[PDB]
């Protein structure tokens, strides 16, 4: 079985509501992961070049939990910004055992982040034993929160009509149903260029600005789903998407930690100085 931790370490995520001031700033495009001075976290920005104005303040290595950021955008074309884990080094998503993420942030209001937006963890694992050869990269989503349309209300979940693909099935966690999506991509930009991948989303049905991430059941959902994410896990980030519109999102908290399956912690942030 798996036991949660119990760490003094690990931040309240409902209490957590105090605006961080500080830190550093990036506002172009980074080319990938850059990693975050004196900190375990990599970040990366995607700030496209026609006429969108975006930035990025990571709140540093001693403060909200040494993940948390704010971002804002003015007309961006699809603008990304996300600050976690950085791995790729041929290890699959068990090998980095129970994976959690406390958060708490504010962000703008409904239709400030154009026809589609993501809040929540994201990444890229490969499987290059996959049987389906359309299958062998991964792009993923555990979508907590996003800034809904004109359509529909941010506080109702998404669905395959933004995220493409079929719905597989369902679970509960972390005190929500996930409704678990599929989507093959074909021919389109992924971390190995232009080409043919699979995404798995999972989606919060209570959408949620604060709380506790379990991510490595979400992993584990998807693999019972025949989802499988292979032996190559790239990342493990927190996100912000913005389609378009003119926005901001700033966490009081972002923490990552994980613990072994007894709830022993084995790396959190932030670590002691002295």
């Amino acid at each position: 079985q798996v036991v949660k931790p119990t760490d003094e370490r690990i931040i309240d995520p409902s209490t957590a509501n105090t605006q961080l001031t500080g830190g550093v700033t990036y506002n172009t495009t980074s080319g990938g992961n850059k990693p975050l001075a004196g900190s375990p976290y990599g970040y990366e920005t995607w700030i496209d070049t026609g006429g969108g104005v975006c930035s990025l303040t990571w709140y540093g290595a001693d403060q909200g939990g040494g993940a948390a950021f704010k971002c804002t955008w003015t007309n961006p074309h699809d603008f990304l910004c996300r600050l976690g884990y950085f791995w790729n080094e041929n290890k699959p998503y068990s090998h980095y055992e129970n994976i959690y993420c406390g958060f708490n942030y504010t962000r703008s209001g409904r239709k400030t982040a154009g026809d589609y937006s993501y809040i929540g963890i994201y990444g890229w694992s490969r499987n290059p034993s996959a049987s389906n050869s359309n299958e062998r990269l991964i792009e993923y989503y555990i979508v907590e929160d996003w800034f809904g349309n004109q359509w529909q209300a941010d506080t109702s979940p998404m669905g395959i009509n933004t995220t493409g693909g079929t719905v597989m099935g369902s679970f509960t966690v972390d005190g929500s149903s996930y409704q678990i999506i599929k989507n093959t991509r074909v021919n389109q930009p992924s971390i190995e260029g232009d080409k043919t991948f699979v995404q798995y989303f999972s989606i919060r049905q209570s959408p949620r600005k604060s709380g506790t991430i379990s991510i490595t059941e979400h992993f584990k959902k998807w693999e019972k789903l025949g989802m499988k994410l292979g032996d190559n896990m790239y990342e493990c980030k927190f996100l912000i998407e913005a389609g378009a519109g003119e926005g901001f999102f700033d966490a009081r908290l972002i923490q990552f930690y994980r613990a072994d399956n007894e709830g022993n912690i084995l790396q959190i942030t932030p670590l002691e100085h002295h």
